[PDB]
């Protein structure tokens, strides 16, 4: 806790760090990171996930999802958990660094305006995304205040931007969430 | 770094101590005081020329600290903020900083906080921020603050959070021009 960030990972997660993986198609990689969207949701977390992939191979690097209350962190969006734990891995804070392969963050939804100045510091040439923010606010999530033209923005600074990535399923899945988060126990949750 | 079953930035010992040691605070200038002498040590410890603790805001009761580990901690994510918000959130047991019954918290930042950070800032619960070093002090050593929005301050403060900048801002900036001199 006082020695250290430790935000803990729930098994599926670690299973999914642990276990070589490439996907090549960028539906590949978003079915991948909807189903750790699905398990996270099922492990208490919010209904969002991340990873980072080698752009060029699809070799996934690190997966993320949001740890927030689980892990009593309001930075512990999944953006910033697949970020890090891929800095960790390849053992550099700097995803462009000299002899990386360029490194993608594919996320089930837009980045909040913390995990947009993420992926900016990140490293990563590009972001990939299934829903989009008015789909997140639907459901009652916020935002924040981005900048105006944020994929503009990202644009300008080299990081390639995509979006709507299986966004039908990613809704899908918010709604999920949704639909479950009240109070009143139901048998079918 | 080592461990696969967590996310886990180490802190240096100044750090760790800063976290488990006892100090209340009172006057602004007193709490940005100490956060400055976070700034030199973390320099000594091979990180960036950022500090940031929680307090709470009317005591001036030392929640947690944090200093800028991105190089050392290999985490690009690991502001000063970012930690000092997050220690505080684990120490006080809660995703939340101003959920019922805890007291108003406060975040004193060595410099105006970066997109990442303003966005950190906004979920974290904190209900004020006080900043010394302005952003262009913080370009001014090579720096980036990132695309934040038009009026940061203005969204700061249009969700309750307070702000307060330029407090002991020539201290923080003798601390940022050593750092890029060195
Ligand atoms: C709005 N919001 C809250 N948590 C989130 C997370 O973990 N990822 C994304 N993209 N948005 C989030
Ligand atoms: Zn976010
Ligand atoms: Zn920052």
């Amino acid at each position: 806790m006082n020695d250290a960030l430790h935000i803990g990972l729930p098994p599926f997660l670690v299973q999914a760090n642990n276990e070589p993986r490439v996907l090549a198609a960028p539906e590949a990689r978003m079915g991948y990171v909807l189903e750790l969207v699905r398990a996270n949701i099922a492990a208490d977390g919010g209904p969002f996930a991340a990873a980072v992939f080698e752009r060029d191979s699809g070799l996934l690097i690190a997966a993320g999802t949001n740890r927030v209350v689980p892990g009593r962190c309001s930075a512990a969006h999944a953006e910033i958990l697949a970020l890090s734990l891929a800095q960790a891995k390849l053992d550099t804070h700097d995803l462009s660094a000299d002899g990386l392969p360029a490194c993608e963050l594919v996320t089930s939804a837009e980045p909040c305006v913390m995990c947009f100045g993420a992926v900016i510091w990140s490293g990563v040439r590009s972001l990939v995304c299934a829903a989009r923010s008015d789909d997140v606010e639907a459901i009652g999530f916020d935002e924040g205040p981005r900048p105006e033209n944020w994929m503009g923005g990202l644009e300008a600074r080299g990081i390639t931007v995509t979006t709507g990535l299986l966004r039908d399923a990613a809704c899908a899945l918010l709604r999920e969430y949704n639909a479950c988060n009240g109070v009143i126990y139901n048998a079918r949750c």
